[PDB]
């Protein structure tokens, strides 16, 4: 979608994440390179059980159903977030983050 859209929408994940250049562990891990990463695998994370274990491939498809009910997909998650349910919101944040390569340099 609209990566200068996804952007703002992104407003509400930066309190916990970072993404871009120099981008350092939070509340939330960082999201730079986050298509086709195993779920639990940034280094220095402390990952939940319920996210580690869970056997995830961030595909496009799978943050979608993800980020509309986190708690739906993998119950127990430590991400107490409610989700995006708006469908235009997910495709423009999917644009933003898609432009991260995992050093933080967009493509
Ligand atoms: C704090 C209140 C958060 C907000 C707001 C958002 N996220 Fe989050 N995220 C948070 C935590 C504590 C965690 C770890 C979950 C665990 O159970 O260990 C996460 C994780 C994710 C993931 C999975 C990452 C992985 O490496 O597997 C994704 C894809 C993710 N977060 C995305 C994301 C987006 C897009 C958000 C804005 C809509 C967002 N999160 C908000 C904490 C918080």
């Amino acid at each position: 979608q609209d990566a200068a859209s996804g952007e703002q929408v992104f407003k509400q994940c930066l309190v916990c994440h970072s993404i871009g250049p120099g981008a350092k562990n939070k509340v939330g891990p960082v999201l730079n390179g986050l298509f086709g990463r195993h779920s639990g695998t940034i280094e220095g994370f402390a990952y939940s059980d319920a996210n580690k274990n869970s056997g995830i491939t961030w595909t496009e498809e799978v943050f979608r159903e993800y980020i509309r009910d986190p708690k739906a997909k993998i119950p127990g998650t430590k991400m107490i977030f409610a989700g995006v349910k708006d469908e235009q919101k997910v495709s423009d944040l999917i644009a933003y983050i898609k432009q991260f390569n995992a050093d933080g340099s967009k493509k």
